[PDB]
């Protein structure tokens, strides 16, 4: 009787670290962009300009 | 089990980080001010004068 409930709920345990593990992957995912992008726009701003000769 | 937590915990992270970046944006902003003023001001005393006659 016992052994019957303890598979159930073990799926449960699976499936819902799987959604938070989503969270975690997509998240990092989302943030890669945003960071690579702040570096490489600050980075022209401080190098480029024009100089009146 | 586990799953739930860790999500939770993210939260905390997400927002410990924003708070210590509002730190360093604000005092940047701060000092940004105060900067420009000493220059702009130390140079018109070395530059301007009177002379008699």
């Amino acid at each position: 009787a016992i052994g019957i409930g303890t598979l159930i709920i073990f799926i449960a345990m699976v499936l819902v670290a799987a959604v938070a593990a989503a969270v975690l992957i997509n998240t990092s995912g989302f943030l890669q962009q945003k960071a690579m992008a702040t570096g490489k726009e600050s980075t022209e701003q401080v190098a480029s300009g024009l100089l009146c000769s």
